[PDB]
């Protein structure tokens, strides 16, 4: 996914 607990 693009983004979930470390988009950073």
């Amino acid at each position: 996914f693009s983004x979930l607990a470390l988009c950073a």
